[PDB]
């Protein structure tokens, strides 16, 4: 089995976005229609999908296996969240939660606090479901009730509280808090600093995409499915749409400056530019040659000042710089962070230089990643010393498909910044010609 | 076109029963079986009926057409309470309204407040529909969240005042309180004097029936949807079972006569006290009786209240007149249970209140003996009003509604000092020498 | 002595406008000249006065003996922070904190919380002197440091923890966070829910002045010094900018709805028009008849209902209602609450009916207030019988000078609503006439 | 128009005291006269003044013109640091950059960081001047705020990587770290290897002179002002307590030789370590240096740039060269600690790095023994680099020197094998007999 947070946070990586399936048509097979058409213009850019029950029931016996039709017709790797707001006794919970796990497969519902956990706990009990509770609702008279002092703190509050604690049992809970209203968001995540938001209200209700985001973001720049849904169903190129949405938001989350770090790369001669022949007989119009980065050890500084953000994210005991351009690069980061360095000696009864233990973690630094070969060659000289591999981390990515390959491989990998993100920089820097950034970005399409 | 209270009002002269339709069924086609068979034999003691849309919707497809079929399986008249719990923003709930009370044709629905009044409004908006909000809620974990406290009063205290406030617009708003829980019964009752309430909590829930109903119902007497489900899905002879408890809450509502805590609470009150009293008539009295404490006791108040209105439920009046002071307060506890306008006349120990010729009024005083009550009763029957009735809550048995017949007015005690004495002798208020010495100073009239 | 506290919740029972006095001028002469025209103008609705030291400063030897008269200037009973962010080693701080006290005779300091708290006690132990601590500061840059992680929150969240607990010793600390940012305003609010905030940036800087209410102010709807400087300096007409600003902010805190209220007395036939005589001789075009409130028992709860908002603020045991109108009032309010009723019998061994003990706390209930002739005989029967008056509360405010006069009696006193706040809805709904209205606006100018 | 550094390193030549002007007086004219005084008697040995302004704003009006007059009282040459520790918005922090560098006309200003960068570009605009970022403050609580984490490293430290970063764009950002706390200075010198610190904490706060210099100081051996107020103000003759700090501090700066920090880290690091290990001279040894393992131990590599850095000082040269692989992090460390730029070359046990022919490099190994070095010491020389010293931590005293000044080739070494025997004999770092080995095992020779 796997759980809605193991789907989710996978497509968390990528995007933030989630669907509204709320079709308003004609009839119960235009609406299946108009959806079928939504999922698949979205699925790439889509973090998750919610159908509301409210306009699939309208439709009444038709409406409820067009709902189930359309909950099928999600493919296997986007969660389905279905905005139900349940919330009875305990027995007339069980038939609810059956009917959305069990009959209509879905992986969340939303519901309401008001009847107290024991009303949640039928929903909750499901270990592989989330369940998202009403906080605070992005409709204005969401304050008539929910902004209600319970002493020291609004209502909305008193239930973040319980929704993280008493009732967060095994990791179930998110919570419904409205885009409408950034400061009650804020505050939310305040008292629930670890917890997932459904945030609905962009397009249709109101707005504030970035102060939305500002608010309720966690500290891993994750935590807010952005839900909307009238926005794409009306909007004329819903693909494009919904790639503006998912851009807009990751350009906000994240990186983290990369302006500074794109001119240390030009101020250090390390971009160049030709007709390379790379270690595959292909030809790049680019070559990034941070051997350089050895003359400017202000720079060096700089740049092992930029993995240093990448790696406090992983536990480890050591450091293994790949020799040479990576050595330097891996000493640098050594002194920024003070963790021991170790060495794979290039050549062919350790040949690794350093310190190590048996089963000591260690992370691997190297210079750039095109696609992985050199990678390969490094994680089978260290397993064999004894030593558990927890991810490579590289300043550049290329973009020529390197996370992929290492994934399938089995070791995991990260990258400070990709060569994608870099070229509109140098180029508003004037450091890259218009001839040699289309150059490049034509080359970057072959992958 | 007719309304949701327009219906049940007229039912509710006979029966305060909400049948639950909650199927537990092998298949959709066995539930609208199993509904259909419940309703026949139960309808002539239902005042209304309550399908709860889960276990429909268990069934998904086939369960929708079955919930549609299920609704119009109910003889007209028999309105029909859908249990659905809606609330999301206004332009969502526009769907879950029509498909309520246009698709379903559903006659009320049952609602969330979390959500606040513009979430409410698209199902408040429908005049002849109503909505009942959750209020106090059956379950135990309803103390887990609605008994958080909002200044000085819980929050479901909180979602009452707004229910019967700025919510009831279009006067179709009721609540949901559970019958587990008769103090809450009695809290929102007092933050709602007038609003239905849809009481569920007997049977499967153990909820009390008598404890619920002296808490909960409304000063006419006819107030609460007693909601049974399972009670009667169970029940070996559904008709039979609707029967008993419908003969039992109306013997509840409709008993005549006060209450063990009403007599209790006057003792404890201080409101009849005993002593070595001597009064105006030189011969001494073991025992007092001071309504004017009254005012410290809010509760007790609310006490003394109900039971006026048990008396003055049987009367036809426009207004009722309270005379100062001792009165003045009681009177406004009357005012407020019953909803009716109040009148008082002044300088006693002109007319304040709005009153136009020949209205009728009662007025209501706090003791009657023997003498000051026949004097004031006439400054108002001088203002053009027309006097009813004298309403009392003690009558000390000195023949006074011999003597007040005589001058040609109408006159009744809540409780007479005789039946006082088995009344608190059933909850040891008063000991059997304090009952003897009471008895025996009776004997001399 | 008075502390700075005592006089500023004084003035923010009326205003919570801070007036910056940051010269720019030609010289220290023409410096003094601008704020001395500044304080006079802006006086009324001002909370508190804000001399930024640097603006003073620049004018040397000239500029030291400018700021101190300007402070001088200042009427007794605006308090004044120095705006001079100080912060230094404990001896070095003494002197800074001498020369803002005892030679300046500033009332209030800002300081930066960088160098710890054994830096800022120096300020600090002056009980009767107030220190704001630089929070999240206004300027775009301050992201920059303030916004760094120090695990699970933010820095300037650790520096509102610690402004609230460690350093709270006598209730001295307050907290500088920006109008700009309400994301952050919102979230010191709920590190630090009790302190009081100086808030600057509306105007010159950006604004926001609503967003920025709904953020930091506290549940008793005070807290927040709005701080405009430059806005006021360059503004055409001071007096009126400064009034629009004060009125502005206080019509956002509060009342509450009071909409809803002023129907309830029309529809309750309550308001009646004339040439009415009061207990004074002198004739009033309104009179409010709140007796009628009797024929209507939904009318009477919700008037019930508003007394109680009201008295959810004072501590007491028993309320005293006084025949006759309030007597009904008083019972309504006393079944909303669950509290003991008392009233005093209209008359000339107690008078009084209830049940009370000797020295149990009161709250007099009353329909109206004019003057407060009437509200006199009553304090003197019950203080008589051996009660303490706690305050009294009241519908209506006629808005005849009702509270000046009963403050300088002794016993304090608070109303629901005043006349003056009814009219423009009166109007608005059409139960007023015209004429109805200026009549009234007019007679109140008397007062 | 002169910068303040340009200024300051010219005085930093001879002396690294910064003479406090923190006067304690009766009047504001006693003050004038107390600095006066202060100033003729110290400025032969002072490297900069640094009045604080609290003390002069003490006497309001005449204070401020006192302040003036006490600034103008310095000699031209000697830079002025304004200890005024600035910092509001931008429009508001010109006013106060104004007041400093043209009324006042101080030469740098000390600054709080908390308002981030563009609090503190109204100073830093000003080119010729220079701006004290506070660090690590000198006062206790320090602790309480700057040690929070970020992460891996503390708040202070963060403070560090951006002055030295982001916020030197005009090569005109330093640092006030204080005197008390030693680790703290390590780890800012650590962070930033190149910039000025401003260091108070010595005689009244009662800080470590020896502990903080060590520290503290640059590669270059003067990168730290030492600021003293009190213990200058209060002794009997400031002429001579200048001139014994300023020569103290002098006398550590340029002290030859290595630490016993240095010494006693390589056995604990295991650099140098004892067994009973062969030679491929046939005879054996008691004791084996390997710095290869030094990468494991990043606090001691620094200690080690340290000391190489010390050596180096003394030489003329445009880059360092570091063999592969023992001395690549060696030099990488050295290359950040003096910030001068490296070259590698390839294959050992073509150059990477940017070097043009005729560029003065310096040679960096870990070891010497007798072989192996002159060999990839022309690999370098045919890329037509000049090799201008071979530079070395451990001389194992084997007649290298020698044997390198025969082919021509400039040779050092930090520190002897011979001179490490009293160095850890210092810390107990070794035993007497394994004094005695290593000592008879050299004899051979
Ligand atoms: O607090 C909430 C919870 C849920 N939704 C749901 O999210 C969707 C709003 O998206 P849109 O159509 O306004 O863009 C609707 O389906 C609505 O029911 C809200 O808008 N606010
Ligand atoms: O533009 C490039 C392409 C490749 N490499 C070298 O290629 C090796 C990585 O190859 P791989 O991980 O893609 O197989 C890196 O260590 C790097 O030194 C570069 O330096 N610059
Ligand atoms: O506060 C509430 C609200 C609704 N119900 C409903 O009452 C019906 C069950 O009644 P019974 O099984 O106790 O007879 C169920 O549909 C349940 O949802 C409650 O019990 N308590
Ligand atoms: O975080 C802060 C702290 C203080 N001030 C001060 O408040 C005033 C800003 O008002 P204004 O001129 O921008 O309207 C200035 O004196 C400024 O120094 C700020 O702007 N932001
Ligand atoms: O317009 C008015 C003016 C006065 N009063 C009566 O005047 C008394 C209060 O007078 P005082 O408190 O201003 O002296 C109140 O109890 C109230 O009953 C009114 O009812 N309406
Ligand atoms: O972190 C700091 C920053 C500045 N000072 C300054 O040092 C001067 C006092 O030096 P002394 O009395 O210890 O010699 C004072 O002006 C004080 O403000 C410190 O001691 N520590
Ligand atoms: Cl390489
Ligand atoms: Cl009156």
């Amino acid at each position: 089995t796997m759980s809605f947070f193991d789907l989710l946070n996978e497509r968390a990586k990528r995007s933030l976005l989630c669907v509204g399936l709320d079709p308003r048509a004609k009839t119960a097979a235009a609406a299946v229609e108009e959806c079928k058409r939504l999922i698949e213009q979205t699925h790439e850019y889509a973090a998750a999908y919610k159908p509301n029950a409210a306009f699939f029931e309208f439709f009444g016996a038709e409406g409820w296996a067009a709902l189930s039709e359309v909950i099928r017709a999600v493919p296997a790797g986007i969660p389905v969240v279905l905005d139900a707001k349940r919330g009875d006794i305990a027995d007339t919970a069980d038939a609810y939660a059956t009917s959305a796990f069990k009959h209509l497969n879905a992986h969340a519902i939303t519901a309401s606090p008001y009847m107290g956990s024991d009303s949640l706990q039928p929903f909750m009990r499901y270990p592989d479901k989330a369940v998202f509770v009403l906080c605070k609702t992005s409709n204005k008279g969401s304050n008539d009730l929910q902004c209600l002092r319970v002493g020291d703190r609004y209502l909305y509050e008193a239930v973040a509280e319980r929704a993280e604690g008493p009732w967060n049992v095994n990791g179930n809970v998110g919570l419904v808090v409205g885009a409408t209203d950034p400061v009650a968001l804020a505050r939310v995540r305040a008292r629930a600093p670890t917890l997932w938001f459904l945030v609905p209200g962009i397009g249709a209700q109101g707005g504030s995409l970035k102060a939305s985001l500002d608010a309720g973001l966690r500290a891993d720049g994750s935590g807010m499915l952005i839900n909307v849904s009238r926005g794409l169903a009306r909007a004329a190129d819903p693909r494009a749409a919904a790639k503006e949405l998912c851009e807009e938001i990751n350009a906000i989350r994240f990186k983290g400056a990369s302006v500074e770090l794109a001119k240390a790369l030009v101020d250090s001669h390390c971009v160049r530019f030709g007709n390379f022949t790379l270690k595959s007989g292909k030809s790049s119009p680019i070559y990034i040659d941070l051997r350089r980065l050895v003359t400017y050890p202000a720079i060096m500084r700089l740049v092992a000042r930029e993995y240093a953000k990448v790696l406090r994210h992983y536990k480890f005991d050591r450091i293994a710089g790949l020799p040479y351009a990576a050595l330097p690069i891996a000493s640098a980061i050594s002194n920024e962070m003070n963790v021991p360095l170790i060495y794979p000696r290039r050549e062919a009864k350790a040949a690794i230089e350093g310190e190590y233990k048996k089963g000591d973690r260690v992370v691997i630094i190297d210079d750039l990643v095109s696609t992985g070969e050199t990678k390969v060659e490094a994680i089978e000289k260290l397993r064999s010393a004894g030593l558990e591999v927890v991810s490579i981390v590289v300043l550049v990515d290329r973009d020529m498909g390197a996370k992929a390959f290492l994934n399938k491989l089995g070791y995991d990998f990260e990258a400070v910044v990709g060569l994608h993100q870099l070229l509109p920089l140098w180029r508003k820097s004037n450091a890259i010609t218009s001839q040699q950034e289309a150059d490049v970005r034509a080359f970057l399409g072959q992958w």
